[PDB]
């Protein structure tokens, strides 16, 4: 009876805020996490206190590596979607929010091979496997039992067309996610599964450098001269998931305060 | 108090849907029309019946020509539209450049100078002047009296990168409008005036089967709700961007 | 047999360099100018001293206004520019829309002049010129047509990251981008290719140090070689595309 | 001073045409191949007979998998391709990322699924990344006074992936990463004067393994000429972007598609 959202990397920051925004609209939310077990369970607790049985947590490394028979990434992704159907009997919304982000400079061991798998798995390959698994489930549901508003959001990046110096794999991974948005929107249109991108510029900018540098980097955003709040992104995601957005598919909405209109 | 929306080409179809959407959020709406006085006045009557003094109508040709009363330029008519809002309600918070002529200007086989003025005016030049007048008024308001949510929406087209055969001047003017959205967003950022695009693909046709999502054109609400969302405070960090509302039509190839 | 190129704003800088490059490939070149009569003529003389009957000059204001004889409209002026190629050499194979005014049209604190000047030269004159060029080609019987028709529109690599205060200009280049796409689709049956070239910083008169490649603006040749390549028979499958020549400048962000 | 070009998937079609067009301009060419040994060796023989010792061949699976010797990583096989150029001719001026696998990965109906991902993503995106890395390291490790004057990297992307081909998601995704690679490497390698550009074909030398009406149906949709392109119609563009006349063009994509991307259903 109640719609279901699967949110990857739901524990903190934009993931938490998306999970909360959907929750506030009456979704039950499956809270995916990798490292951040404590933050995910705290968030689950808060949502379940607000509305009983409105949240669960599931752990998964979305790197394109086999784990713990070794278990593939595809399996782990299928298992994420399956947790939604096991617990609540449905999965209506998928938000591919989880994402690794760190330098892979082109100009100078097993940190190389783990980087590619981590940055590609989380940003691109796992989203592919998630969308596929989400779609198989919809396909397998008799039409009379289908949800009436299936929506998938990929968090891409407003700024990867002006690439961040030294972040090539990340930039390529987000490039791939963009492709996913356009290819899945096309192929899944027959099943009325909408697929769209949301692309933050500077959002909840990590405070881990001198204040002058942090204030320097925010002040470049033309609108407000700051990085966004998490809700300023997440509200956009909740709007794209809503029935008022039911004719939107295959598009990317930039949420960047005009940062992409800038030049050096 | 009550925020105000100026919606051009408000009388019918998407413009009417946008004016209705905005009015449902609590906006007073100034309903611009050109030829559709009957339809624009009936819409005003409906909205004023729902909420007293919540709509007005104003007439202007948005073509890039002079009109008689010294002849009146496009720029002056555009300033007078924005002014009409200020005169009547003391504010103009939202501007929706919706009015648009759309007809063939083929490259292959006099009043081709009519097309230029008409297609280029409504779609690109009048929006530029409207944005300019809009911004002047905000800049002219002492900061402590300014609203908190200035929003300009340009109605562009999802399909203009895959041009409609024979619609060159229309296609060009949409390309001009997209440039207006980016340049205005950047220059108006310091006054907190957001500027975004909404591109319909196929909407309320008066080829439907080619749209990946649903194999139909959209309702007017399917577009105008997106407009309303972009104007709301939840969309306050969005500027300079363009939202396609095309059911995936731009993903297709012949 | 000798093909003909018409180059707008051919007197100096990129226009000159494109005209030279075309000429170097053996084109007869029609050198359009507005105010630079001395430089156009001096260029013509050099190219005529190299090969007789290989260069002419034609004056035209490309602003979207009427001029002195009924008055002469921009359409007539554009058609006559193309007629000059046919009158003198019996053909027009290549059109380069290079002429371009460029100056501030600020949104925040003569408006008619900016509008006519920046839109005409950048967008409407290219439209009329493309239309005249194409009409000629269509009116030539098939057996007598050239085998390599090329239109190049000079656009701007940086207009997605707009220059602050230059709205009408940025809109006009966006209109020209749309002209590239719409004309390439419509003119493909007559095998008229239409492409853009987007210079970034070129032959400046301190943004230069920000260009990732070489930390300088380009030379004129650095751009015009691209234009020559796109007109060559090696580029015969390219149409409706835009080539940035900007040393990676459009890759940057504040 | 004979400049050198590495061309991945050089044995046939567009790769071979690119390897020829570079050879014709005076390049020594290292012709990479995977399963097409015989075609590659044939083309090498042809170009060596025009100009002795101006072609070699190297074999590598560019799939993102470890191979038969410790196992050998994709990263290593990629470094080894750029190495072959230095070992044999002392330089590598031009890299063309052309190798590409292309087949469907439908979202709608499983050692097939693993192998597709590693192959499609390896060939179209991750191999180019490592090739670029290796090519740049060499340039960085060459003392400035000995560096060539015209380094150029071309990635063969696709004019049409913004209008995706139904059922080819991993391919489309890989091409999207490859576009990212162009933009990112152009910016980062700009200080070494290493230009990085994309060339995006539309319908080029279209394989005829459907009924004639299907082939002719496809081709007829191309606005310019109502045909697919020759290999040369793409490779000439590659050659131009590598030439010294293109020395200010970096981080850009050139579509070679006869207007196909302008169309709508
Ligand atoms: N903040 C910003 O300005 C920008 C954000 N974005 C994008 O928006 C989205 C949300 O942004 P933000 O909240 O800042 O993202 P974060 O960087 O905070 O990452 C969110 C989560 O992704 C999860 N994650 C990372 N790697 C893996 C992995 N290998 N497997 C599983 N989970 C993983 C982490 O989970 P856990 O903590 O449980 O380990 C982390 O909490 C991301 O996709 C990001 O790329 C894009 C541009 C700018
Ligand atoms: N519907 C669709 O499928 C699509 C729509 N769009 C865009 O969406 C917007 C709204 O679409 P739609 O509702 O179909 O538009 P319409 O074609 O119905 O036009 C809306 C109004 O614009 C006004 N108008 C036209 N020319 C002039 C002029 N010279 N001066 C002043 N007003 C003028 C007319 O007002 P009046 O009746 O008062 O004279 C008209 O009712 C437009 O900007 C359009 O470009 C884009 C792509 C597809
Ligand atoms: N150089 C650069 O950095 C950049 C250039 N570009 C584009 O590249 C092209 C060439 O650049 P560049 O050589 O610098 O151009 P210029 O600014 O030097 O101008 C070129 C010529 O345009 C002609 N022109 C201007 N206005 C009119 C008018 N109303 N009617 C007729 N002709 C007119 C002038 O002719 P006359 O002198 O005879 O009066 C002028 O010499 C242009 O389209 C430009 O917008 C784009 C981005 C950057
Ligand atoms: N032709 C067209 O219409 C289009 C082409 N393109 C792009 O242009 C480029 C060239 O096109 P085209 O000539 O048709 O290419 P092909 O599809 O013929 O493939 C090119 C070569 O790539 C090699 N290859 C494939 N998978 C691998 C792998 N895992 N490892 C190593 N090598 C591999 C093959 O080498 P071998 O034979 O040695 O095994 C093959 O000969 C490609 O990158 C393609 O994606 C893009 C859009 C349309
Ligand atoms: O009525 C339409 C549909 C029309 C349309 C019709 C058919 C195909 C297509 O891409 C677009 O687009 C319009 C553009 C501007 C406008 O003011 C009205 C319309
Ligand atoms: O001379 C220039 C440089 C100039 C310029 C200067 C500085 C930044 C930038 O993006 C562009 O751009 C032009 C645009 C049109 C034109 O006719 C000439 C120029």
């Amino acid at each position: 009876t109640v719609p279901v959202a699967l949110v990857t990397g739901a524990a903190k920051r934009l993931g938490r805020s998306i999970a909360e925004g959907l929750h506030a609209e009456g979704y039950a939310v499956c809270l995916h996490y990798h490292r951040s077990a404590a933050e995910a369970n705290a968030l689950s607790a808060t949502l379940n206190a607000r509305r009983p049985n409105s949240a669960i947590t599931v752990q998964a490394d979305l790197s394109n590596v086999a784990t713990a028979a070794p278990v593939t990434l595809f399996t782990r992704c299928a298992e994420l979607v399956a947790a939604c159907y096991t617990h609540w009997g449905r999965c209506d919304v998928l938000v591919n929010n989880a994402s690794s982000f760190y330098p892979t400079p082109l100009l100078r061991r097993e940190a190389m091979e783990t980087a590619t798998a981590d940055l590609f798995g989380s940003n691109a390959i796992a989203p592919y496997f998630l969308i596929k698994a989400f779609a198989h489930r919809v396909a397998g549901t008799p039409a009379k039992h289908r949800g009436t508003n299936y929506s998938i959001i990929n968090m891409v990046d407003a700024m990867t067309n002006q690439p961040l110096l030294g972040y090539t794999i990340y930039t390529m991974a987000k490039g791939a996610l963009e492709g996913l948005t356009r290819s899945a929107a096309l192929e899944l249109a027959p099943l009325q599964i909408r697929v769209n991108g949301v692309g933050p510029g500077l959002s909840v900018l990590v405070d881990d450098m001198p204040p002058a540098v942090w204030e320097g980097h925010r002040s470049k955003v033309p609108l407000y001269q700051r990085d966004s709040s998490a809700a300023e992104v997440s509200d956009v995601v909740i709007f794209l998931c809503s029935s008022k957005a039911k004719y939107i598919t295959g598009t990317c909405v930039k949420v960047d305060g005009g940062y992409s209109l800038t030049r050096a």
